[PDB]
């Protein structure tokens, strides 16, 4: 094998999708050309991104989608253009989007599928909309899943719920939403800071591929410590997190990904390896990586994607 470098898109759709993109760039993601997409056009213009694009502005005039996703659907399938040439030659497309809005519910599908038929692996990487935004968000969200899951490889989807306690005591509604941010930003970075930043177990990109492809739905659990036993305690905490919702002991597919510093020992690695095969289906297929940052200093972080009930 000669080496080969995987071209891999981020793009955000609707408001929730591009400010976790926003998020991705304050944080330093990387490997990974973003892309933010969007019917508001004053939300485009302070998107960080390096590639924006309205959708449909006959249809909306730059508005918005107004919570109706069968327009925010049409505003993409008449930029389908557009977008598969934004898209063209990618190994790799992650699409993210809060569900339960119009342009992100309805735009999300029709990039995925896009992507899909340029032979790209498409993994998508959404929120589930929390509870006190009503019901008809609640409604349209799960519309939307169901849509983008028949366009993708793999569909994480992340319970905006279970992010609420799990995080701090007395939160804020502005608190909320960047918490979710944070969460996508974990969802992406789980995958691909394998195939870009691989540390001392490196994961190639068709490993990832392999359990990806044709996964259907996954759901995603993360965790970080300190110290000594530090390895496990983040692995403990990514097998038990609230946004796995117990899941773990019935997937079929794993993938894992361990953070750390060039400080990460093989002990360390190994302890986090074997808890997580132990706490896995027997007959599951996991595949697993180390990743390399050394600004998180002593911390280290799991994530675990679990595919497949
Ligand atoms: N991650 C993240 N999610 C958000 C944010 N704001 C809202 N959401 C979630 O995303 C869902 C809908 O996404 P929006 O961006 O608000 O709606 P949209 O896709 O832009 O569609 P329009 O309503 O037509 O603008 C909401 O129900 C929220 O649960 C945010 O700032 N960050």
């Amino acid at each position: 094998p000669h080496n080969y470098l995987a071209v891999i898109k981020v793009v955000g759709i609707g408001g929730g999708g591009v400010n976790a993109v926003n998020r991705m760039i304050e944080q330093g993601l990387k490997g990974v050309e973003f892309i933010a997409i969007n019917t508001d056009a004053q939300a485009l213009l302070m998107s960080d991104a390096d590639v924006k694009l309205d959708v449909g502005r006959d249809s909306t005039r730059g508005l918005g989608a107004g919570a109706d996703p069968e327009v925010g659907r049409k505003a993409a399938e008449d930029a389908k253009d557009e977008i598969e040439e934004l898209l063209r030659g990618a190994d790799m497309v992650l699409v993210t989007a809060g569900e339960g809005g119009g342009t992100g519910t309805g735009g999300a599908p029709v990039v995925a599928s896009i992507a899909r038929k340029l032979g790209a692996l498409t993994v998508g990487v959404v929120t589930r909309p929390f509870s006190f935004e009503g019901k008809r968000r609640s409604n349209q969200a799960e519309n939307g899943i169901a849509a983008l899951r028949e366009s993708c490889d793999t569909l994480i989807v992340i319970p905006n719920d279970r992010l609420l306690q799990m995080g701090d005591a007395a939160v804020s509604l502005m608190d909320a939403f960047r918490s979710a941010d944070e969460v996508l930003l974990n969802g992406v970075q789980g995958i691909t800071d394998l195939i870009t930043t691989p540390g001392l177990i490196n994961v190639d990109f068709a490993d990832v591929k392999g359990i990806m492809s044709g996964a259907g739905t996954a759901l995603m659990g993360i965790g970080s410590a300190r110290g000594e036993g530090r390895s496990l305690k983040a692995a403990e905490i990514a097998i038990n997190s609230p946004l796995l919702e117990a899941s773990m002991e019935g997937a079929q597919g794993v993938l894992m990904s361990i953070a750390g510093g060039s400080d990460l020992g093989l002990f360390e690695i190994n302890e986090a390896a074997s808890l997580v095969q132990d706490a896995a289906h027997p007959d599951a297929n996991i595949i697993f990586g180390t990743v390399i940052d050394d600004s998180l200093g002593d911390e280290v972080r799991v994530t675990v994607i679990a595919a497949g009930f």
